[PDB]
């Protein structure tokens, strides 16, 4: 699994979200943040992927999320060591 | 150390703080996050743990936050390479 | 790439702010988060950092952050395996 995060304005979150539901991606964990340099109000979007997937998902977001404008962000991919689900303590193979 | 994150129902916030202060857990950092698919209101829980003591920590979140239904979200395990205590400067080593 | 993610004082994110600035550091990402054990208000710095120049930014947050005193709070860096700027789709190389 990749943790994938995106930083992204806030006019294109359902852009965003239309992306991810078309690909069949659950899990979509937003926060409203603040871009500092006093600040610019920002989305952080995150979704936790196989790593089959995580690419595909990068894309999709990048082509909802863009502008082609100054402050469009950027999307980050973390590793996850380990996720469990909740539901089940059943730690992923994915 | 690993930072362990899960994104929980909000009414399991007290369950899991019960079940991380018993354990001697410090650190916990909360925040409201939105889960979409317009979206159920959750609690993202964030702690930086020991490598020794971290699937502990899994073990115990996850019994607290179970309630065996839909939605009741994911624990994710992050590497974390290198964390500063701001008090003193120190780099880690646990 | 390396996330820092740092948990400050929030009358300190203005010393933090002005640290990074004039490091020259871009894209300082800022939430309220809550510091349980019912809890202390706390500040989440996060800002996306070349292998180049992280550990400068660590020692920056560090000694604009620090009180001496208990609650100061910790810098966590995380590696990030993939960066995409959004506005043009251009993976990192940084």
């Amino acid at each position: 699994m990749k943790l994938v995060m995106a930083i992204i304005k806030p006019f294109k979150l359902d852009e965003v979200r239309e992306a991810l539901t078309s690909l069949g991606i659950q899990g979509l964990t937003v926060s409203e943040v603040k871009g500092f340099g006093s600040f610019l109000p920002k989305v952080k979007v995150e979704v936790a992927v196989s790593d089959d997937q995580y690419e595909q998902v990068v894309e999709a977001i990048q082509k909802a999320a863009n502008t082609g404008r100054i402050g469009d962000g950027k999307i980050f991919v973390l590793d996850i060591a380990q996720a469990v689900r909740i539901r089940t303590g059943e730690t992923n193979t994915e």
